[PDB]
């Protein structure tokens, strides 16, 4: 019966406080520790604040954003969480000026990644399932490792929709929700293109979707010089499929990913981080 | 401790482990990687109780950046064993001593190595309350994918709250060899001395207790040209760190936060792709 307990952080304690965004679920700031002497992140708003924490807290895996303590004064109240220096896979995928490259290898990694940190969340008991998966989530570290992010919206199992599953907005209104964001994500990362970009009005989306479209698939899109082109895009169209008993669980996701990631040498991973830099 | 929110460590069957492979045998048990058959990932697990149970409740409470993460226990009638990440670059002990394998380490990998060390022993001083390790060595500085520090062996450690405390002779103050919050520094500063040096503390003595003898008159390890060389970056701020750390008066030892805001400028001199450049050399 080991426990563990999220320290608790005096607010005084937090210095350099600097803005790095605002967000639905609060403002989030970068600061420096006073005693511990490390960067972190801080986000600031109760009821929610708290509950992303614990899940923080229950959920830690190495795929998972680190949670290193709570600040819970009068005064103050936020959320302390390593530092995360390389943003968002939002960010890699579309600043295409300041990233002019993005080798395959890394982008296996990333979404190899993303996958186990989703299978050990779904694996807890009870489970957990995300429900807000997108780009914007998924942080990278300083090694350009995944740290899946945003537990607000998360559920035990007991802004953008294009993640978003058909069955969840339909008129008169799931334990598949996680795999098809995850497909989405996985196209988006293929290709680097804004999935519907072409599609100015969300409801339109939405109404594509209930009626069975899907991003585009073709040579524009995924050029044919993708690694294992065709074992990816019938990974993604069963993990997008209308019926959701027809999506794959992670665990048969990670065994067909599996095969692909052994082919990279270990050094390619490296190399294709140091030439983002 | 607050708000009184608690995370419990998972239990993991012994047969949800596939792939087991030996990686070595010391005085705690034996390591092993393996592959979680549910989870998906390489993981380490170290077996033969309530010796095995403590260190696993010492990592699941120390959690940090700089400290091995533990992901569970086998807690079974046929096997007992500590589940945690598997550390692909092993000890920080064979990088500096495989001379063959790893004929250069460059300089801005040591720093970010001494810094990192130094970071995880002060958080965990500064827990509360305070954890003292003991053991540190560099075989107990485990190195990650890419070269940054975990700090392993918290079986000697002790909470802060009559025969000697344990520990590796040669990382160990003189005080502590007969029947203190300044035992890690102490180690910090011959490890300190060992990553600039590449070499052997007292290598020169082939009996221990000779050693034990000569660190009690006051003698150290070597520090002259031959083992520290005049092209180390802050060679001086760095042998006075080393110095002040194992000095023979306890109290004249500095706390790990003084360390750091001394180290924090030097490795602010050196640029970030510097390291990478130091990872991509080793590979
Ligand atoms: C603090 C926090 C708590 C809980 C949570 O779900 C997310 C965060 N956000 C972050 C955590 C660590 N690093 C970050 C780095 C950058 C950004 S960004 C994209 O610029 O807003 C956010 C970060
Ligand atoms: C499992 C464990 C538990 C508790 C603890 O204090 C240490 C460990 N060991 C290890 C943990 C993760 N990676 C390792 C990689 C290599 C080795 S070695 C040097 O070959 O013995 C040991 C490792």
């Amino acid at each position: 019966a080991i426990c563990s307990a999220l320290p608790t952080i005096p607010y005084h304690k937090l210095a350099d406080l600097r803005y790095l965004s605002r967000g639905a679920s609060g403002t989030v700031s970068s600061a420096r520790h006073a005693d511990w002497r490390v960067q972190v992140a801080v986000k600031h708003l109760r009821k929610d604040v708290l509950r992303e924490a614990e899940i923080l807290h229950k959920a830690r895996f190495s795929y998972i954003l680190p949670i290193l303590g709570i600040c819970n004064e009068p005064e103050f109240l936020g959320i302390v969480t390593e530092y995360m220096p390389n943003g968002s896979l939002n960010e890699l995928l579309h600043r295409k000026t300041e990233y002019p490259d993005v080798a395959w290898p890394l982008r296996f990694r990333i979404l190899h990644e993303i996958a186990l940190g989703v299978n050990y969340l779904h694996n807890m008991t009870p489970p957990l399932l995300h429900h807000d998966l997108k780009t914007q989530n998924i942080l990278l570290d300083n090694e350009f490792h995944v740290k899946i992010a945003d537990f607000g919206l998360s559920k035990w199992r007991m802004g953008t929709i294009i993640y978003m599953p058909p069955e969840n907005y339909e008129p008169g209104q799931s334990i598949k929700h996680d795999i098809y964001s995850y497909a989405v994500i996985t196209w988006e990362v293929l290709s680097r293109k804004q999935p519907f970009e072409d599609v100015t009005n969300p409801l339109q989306i939405m109404y594509s979707v209930s009626q069975g479209h899907r991003p585009v698939i073709n040579e524009e899109s995924l050029p044919y010089d993708i690694p294992h082109r065709a074992r990816m895009i019938s990974l993604i169209e069963s993990g997008w499929a209308q019926n959701p008993d027809e999506r794959p669980s992670f665990l048969k996701c990670l065994i067909e990913l599996e095969p692909v990631l052994r082919t990279f040498e270990e050094i390619t991973f490296l190399e294709a981080v140091i030439q983002l830099k």
